[PDB]
């Protein structure tokens, strides 16, 4: 089960992980790391980070060009909920239980939502 938004399922089973081994446990259950690209979206990943008590990683990184925060696809933003002074190497995002992000060190180890 999960939290949906129209088409798109948001889904945990609790696991705490680094970016690398969240994005590979979301792959290989055949989705990709929560993308929030609404309001809407955006709220429904923070309900579930407020249910587990523990930030999430989101999908988007800045390692091919600093400063710009892309998808899995390599396209830009087209949303953010950037926390007040974020972003302030922190090359990964997180989102806390407000629902605001802040960039992160990839080794940090946060909660696994993924997309379906
Ligand atoms: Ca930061």
């Amino acid at each position: 089960d999960g939290q949906a938004v129209g088409e798109k399922i948001f889904k945990t089973a609790g696991a705490v992980k680094s970016y690398s081994d969240a994005e590979q446990l979301c792959r290989e259950a055949k989705g990709q790391l929560a993308s929030p690209r609404s309001s809407a979206e955006n709220e429904a990943v923070t309900q579930m980070v407020r249910a587990q008590e523990k930030n999430a990683y989101l999908s988007m990184n800045d390692i091919s060009t600093e400063g710009r925060f892309t998808y899995p696809t390599g396209e830009i933003l087209v949303y953010s909920n950037w926390a007040d002074g974020e972003p302030n190497p922190e090359n990964c995002v997180e989102i806390f239980p407000d629902g605001k992000w802040n960039d992160v060190p990839c080794s940090k180890q946060l909660l696994v939502i993924c997309e379906f």
